């Protein structure tokens, strides 16, 4: 009779069994048995091996992932892995033909490639290189050359930079081929004026004097990168001329000023589509740019531009959704928030000024998943109006009213977190359920949405699991002024509702968060309720997403505000339900979290003991332009200097003198920098106050390293328990 | 009832009254009585009004420190004071016709200059203004620039690199007036390949990206700035024609490659004295140069050369010993290491290198301080055999048997500790006494060595110390292998040794220290006494200073071995004393002494339950190349390599595991930088050993901030009771 402990979260004792395919017909996907990575048939399942593991164990170097071919005939392996930052790395590559049963020598892929990708049909190849695009039109044959002008640290082609890949894209890569994979999309971004952040790092102790790093990084204000779009024809490059991309310039409304690339899709072999962003980020365009053949150039029609505005806030949810368009490519679906500020699916003719909603009510739409002819996927919240709950839908396009749900009714127990996987053409899918039970992965047919298999439900863990005392999550709501608001808490074995027990609050509580769902999870918050016996809660108040734009839009140009009170008042009510210990209620968290967390601390509530800030945010001026912007606009005197200055957590310092406090940065943070966590630790010594801090040598904003990341939660541990008095 | 508290020390509550003079004559000197500058006098007793604040209050500015020309005709004023290194800084001056009280308003002295000083005697002034040197004949008529080759972080005239300044002059200037004020002496420093240490800066808040400082510091093994020793005569100062400076060379065993200029002495008018020392640091050479009157040029003489090396270690305690040069020119004495290890003074003819020792036994001569036709003034730890006190010594130069102690008698309970001041020809002198006592200050005639007045007697701070329960100290030795090894306790009021006190252990232990002494202090060490009960002891071991080259040297090549066993074994020697308590000893240091402290923790000999190291060396292939190879050598292959990799407290990580270690680091520390104690923590993240931590923003190696001076003292007593479970 044993508890989850501290070193069983941390070693990984009880382990959480995954089920990764790679769909890559209507019929088939490939998933690893014993390494030796294999091929299912979803119509029978003769799923006889693709690929032996007796193939690249001395083969020289060590494998990190692979790519098939669409057309099946060359595996591109993938070594020397190198990362960057969260998307971004660097990494060898080689190519092996299965036909010819063996790997290319000649025209090889250089060290050091940034990004490669495969045509969406048959085998042409596209990479960057040294910030330069290349193209190979036949694995066995020298590049192409797209580009020339690719510059470190300056001209990224085909590549995003660090705000682009962070906040704008969530990827490296920034080449879209068409469909058929005859033209190839590309994104130039310059940084010519984007001031440096710098910092040191300190390497291996072999290395005499420290490196300092620099890293273009558009600051709350700062001058950002521009950029511009690009089409070439991969059919016909040619060796005695430079292939010459052909420019589509952003809408004039975009050209009056700073503006993003925030979307880019293809519809058809010859039509792709375009959405760029103001730098003020409440209002986009999207252009439908056509192909014309007589004269090799891309026309983007006034007519055919889609306008999306937000007056109560910023457009989307971190930006303006993507289109689905229809085979014909006259039409598409895509998600925007109705007249009543919920999100739902609207379909769009390309010719029209306006859409048709499909779904409606109070419970958003996800995403879209699959488009049939007869058919739309989607993923959302509307079943039993759980905002953190997740399910699958499908509506009739001859009836968009006959909207059935696929995930709902499965397992209603084990399963209300659901996300999805279809095959090419959308005949099967893989359901991926996350909780609140065991993690469960099922396989199913579109034709009856009838039940096929079990791939994996984790009876492994569940078999050992058994015999650990494990805490409960419950999931619920409390009320404020009329809104319903949500939250989760984590309880201890044996929870005694006439006991009082020490609280610990786990907030992010950024823009369009949420800390309270129906997700399964083995954490540090399983060990401090199985082990410690603390309730470790976390609440959504305003700013919290997938509930509509009145509570999303609350803390629009006003962070620091309502989100910070709202977590205070969830402690209120907490400690109001007379099962927690007003003597003991401590809050941590991470980014974000972490600038929420020492917010609280210095609000002088007298609520909270003590909290933990693991690399906080300290002031807005100090983080990236694209997220802080979408929130806080500008920081001069014509928009939002006032609520920058007065929502920094430098000038709360004196209060610090009311709580025990524990800062925790990495020094190695390209995202929010170290410099945010100096400027708190100053502002602290300035005033007096004590607390402790923990830096992380050569560590960045996820402190992933295995000993760093054990160091933390051990050391996040003790100050936890000797805060609660804990033996 | 009461005890000296922590806010006592940290508010300076009980102040220790000095009395600062500077003797403007042989006769007269300056004192700083109110704020009002004060003449006095001792020939026939009286003294009178000179200067006050409202002679420049309609100034404006706060005056810094101001300085009399020799003759007493003008006054230079510094303010703008802007800190930089430990001795370095730059200021804005202002110079007065002290006559007339009136400012000297045109052809200024510039903002932002490095150095100045005035000539030996008349009122020349002699500048440093962007690393190059400038020279004013009279302060009303323009500046005469003397180099044209200063450049920033690269080429110093007339004043010190980094290195220079920290480790071999102790001095920004590198400017030196011959005795009637003629020639101007000076040194040149090309730091042109000296690698930069690199840190990040993140100044007020408003700062939005930190700032990177890049400073030329040679680390152990690194490429090291190259000097070279300039004279100019600035009597031929002309104003249409470039003054040329002649150029003394190294002597020929020097350019053999990397060697320093370590002392520069004038002996007449017309002869000066330059000492250089090979990298290798246990070979220094000194050259007497005579100026060629039917030339313009220096001549230094092959013969005239002298050469002090040292079989057994480095030579000199930090340097080769400064001479003094009776008036003729032709003879001088200087302290050296003697034939059996002890320092003592030795006497020099010009000509032949034969010299012969005034002074003998097991005592060492700490310093020359005065030197007449008649007799020699100097001072020494022979008195009762204490290495730790000081006393002033005056020797017969017709018959050096006849010596007479001028300070041993003179209060031997209350005074065993005394530096001595001289007036311009020694006919009086006052003498400092800083303890074991309350410091006193006494003026003495030397032509009879009577003693005229009390100056400060520190009646006031008597006063009050009778209303506090002051702690008590011990001085004392032990003995280990046959040897004498001194230590100092400070013993809480009322100490009884049949109780069981924990015990601190505050180290240095560096090179040539001495942490035992007769010196009267009010610090931390008061506190932790006073009020909290707790012994702090220190302790001079192996490598230790004072006390003759054997103890000294006997950690040459050899940092990080016997100065650490030795501080583990004081503390056994304490406890067998029984009044420790075992399960309670902490040890303590800053710098070297957090260097050492870590090394303790490293060590496994369990000891100590917990320790604290403030900016510490980690691994001395980090720490600048001048001190570090003095003692270690090079980092090489075919040097010292082995032992620079045997002597990390990274490779010693593992131990830590046994103890609670608190590791704090000033971020802008341009000394010990912040990597070594970032490598600290790496090493013992990745061992998997908890350890408290702090960083201190944008605090140097002093963490000397009036705020972070109060934190981190208050952070350390907490760790500290904590600890010692002290409630
Ligand atoms: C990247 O953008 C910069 C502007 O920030 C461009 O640099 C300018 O180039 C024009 C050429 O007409 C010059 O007139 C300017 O002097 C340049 N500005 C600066 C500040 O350098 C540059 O054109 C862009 N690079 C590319 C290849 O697109
Ligand atoms: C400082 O020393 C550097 C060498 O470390 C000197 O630089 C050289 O100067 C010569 C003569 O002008 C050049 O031809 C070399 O190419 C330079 N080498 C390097 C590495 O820069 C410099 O001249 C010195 N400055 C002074 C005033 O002494
Ligand atoms: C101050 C701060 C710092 C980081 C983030 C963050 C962002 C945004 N940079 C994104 C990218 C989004 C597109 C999800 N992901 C994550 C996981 C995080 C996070 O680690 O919380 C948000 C705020
Ligand atoms: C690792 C380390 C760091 C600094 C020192 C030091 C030195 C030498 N740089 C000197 C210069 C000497 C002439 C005394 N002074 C002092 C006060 C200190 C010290 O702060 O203790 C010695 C070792
Ligand atoms: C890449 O690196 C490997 C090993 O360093 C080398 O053999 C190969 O030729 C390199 N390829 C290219 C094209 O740079
Ligand atoms: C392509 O353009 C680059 C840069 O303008 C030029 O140097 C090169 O000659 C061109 N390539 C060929 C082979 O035409
Ligand atoms: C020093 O600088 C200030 C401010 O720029 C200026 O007003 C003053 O005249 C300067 N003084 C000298 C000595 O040049
Ligand atoms: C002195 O020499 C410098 C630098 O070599 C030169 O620039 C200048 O012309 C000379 N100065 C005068 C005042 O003659």
């Amino acid at each position: 009779r044993k508890t989850y402990t501290l070193t069983d979260y941390l070693k990984n004792t009880y382990r959480l069994k995954l089920y990764s395919l790679r769909w890559i017909s209507d019929h088939e996907y490939l998933y690893k048995q014993e390494n030796n990575i294999l091929v299912f048939n979803a119509e029978y399942g003769n799923s006889s091996v693709f690929l032996e593991n007796s193939t690249f164990d001395e083969f020289g170097h060590s494998i990190n992932d692979y790519s098939i071919s669409p057309d099946g005939q060359f595996i591109l392996l993938e070594y020397n892995y190198v990362k960057q930052w969260r998307h971004s790395y660097t990494a060898s590559y080689d190519i092996y033909d299965l036909n010819k049963r063996q790997l290319i020598t000649e025209e090889r892929i250089p060290n050091n490639t940034q990004w490669v990708t495969w045509s969406p049909v048959g085998h042409k190849l596209a990479y960057v290189w040294n910030n330069d695009i290349y193209v190979k039109i036949e694995p066995n044959l020298p590049s192409y050359r797209i580009t020339w002008t690719g510059k470190e640290d300056i001209i990224y082609n085909g590549i995003t930079d660090w705000v682009y890949e962070e906040e704008v894209f969530s990827a490296y890569s920034a080449l879209w081929w068409s469909p058929n994979g005859t033209f190839l999309a590309y994104a130039q971004f310059n940084d010519t004026e984007v001031p440096l952040i710098e910092y040191s790092f300190y390497s291996d102790e072999s290395l005499q004097y420290p490196k300092t790093v620099r890293v273009p990084y558009p600051k709350a204000g700062a001058v950002n990168p521009t950029v511009k779009f690009f089409v070439v024809n991969t059919d016909s490059l040619s060796s005695v001329t430079n292939a010459t991309s052909i420019q589509i310039t952003a809408p004039a409304s975009m050209l009056i000023g700073d503006h993003y690339l925030c979307d880019v899709t293809w519809a058809t072999q010859e039509r792709i589509s375009l959405q760029w962003l103001r730098r003020i980020q409440n209002y986009s365009v999207m252009d439908i740019c056509d192909y014309d053949e007589s004269s090799g150039r891309w026309n983007c029609l006034v007519a055919r531009q889609h306008i999306e505005m937000s007056t109560t806030g910023w457009v989307g949810r971190f930006r303006p959704s993507e289109p689905h368009f229809t085979l014909d490519g006259n039409s598409f679906y895509k998600i925007i928030s109705n007249e009543e500020g919920y999100r739902h699916i609207c379909y769009f003719q390309i010719d029209k000024k306006d859409c048709t909603f499909i779904t409606k009510g109070t419970w958003e739409v996800i995403g879209i998943e699959a488009l049939t002819s007869d058919y739309l996927y989607y993923i959302s919240n509307e079943y039993k109006g759980m905002p953190g709950g997740r399910n699958l839908y499908k509506i009739q396009l001859s009836d968009y009213t006959k909207v059935t749900c696929l995930s709902c009714e499965l397992n209603p127990e084990r399963c209300q977190y659901y996300s999805v996987s279809f095959s090419k053409e959308a005949k099967y899918y893989q359901l991926r359920c996350s909780g609140p039970g065991l993690p469960l992965y099922t396989l199913h047919s579109s034709v009856n949405d009838k039940g096929l298999r079990v791939l994996e439900d984790n009876s492994a863990l569940d078999k050992m699991l058994q015999n650990v005392q494990m805490p409960s999550k419950k999931l619920d709501f409390i009320i404020l002024n009329e809104t319903k608001f949500w939250y989760q808490m984590i309880l201890p074995p044996h929870f005694d509702k006439s006991k009082k027990y020490p609280l610990l609050l786990d907030v992010y509580a950024g823009p369009c968060s949420q800390k309270a769902d129906t997700v399964f999870r083995l954490n540090w918050a399983t060990y401090l309720a199985s082990t410690e016996n603390i309730i470790v809660a976390s609440f959504d108040g305003r700013g919290s997403g997938y509930q509509g734009d009145k509570i999303m839009h609350a803390i629009n140009r006003r962070l620091g505000t309502f989100e910070v009170e709202d977590q205070i008042e969830a402690a209120r009510q907490f400690s109001k339900m007379g099962f927690v210990d007003n003597k003991r209620i401590a809050i941590w968290g991470w980014s974000y979290g972490g600038y929420v967390t020492s917010m609280v601390l210095g609000s002088g509530s007298g609520v909270f003991k003590c909290g933990i800030a693991v690399a906080p945010v300290s002031r807005w001026e100090y983080y990236d332009s694209v997220y802080t912007e979408r929130y806080m606009g500008l920081p001069t005197p014509e928009d939002n200097l006032d609520h920058y200055r007065n929502s920094t957590v430098m000038s709360r310092a004196e209060n610090f003198k009311q709580v025990e406090y524990l800062l925790i940065h990495g020094t190695a943070d390209d995202n929010v920098h170290f410099q945010q966590s100096a400027q708190i630790s100053k502002a602290l010594v300035d005033v007096g106050v004590d607390f402790q801090a923990m830096w992380y040598t050569d560590e960045d904003h996820g402190i992933a390293s295995s000993t760093a990341h054990q160091h933390i939660y051990t050391h996040m541990s003790h100050f936890i328990k000797q805060c609660f008095s804990l033996p």
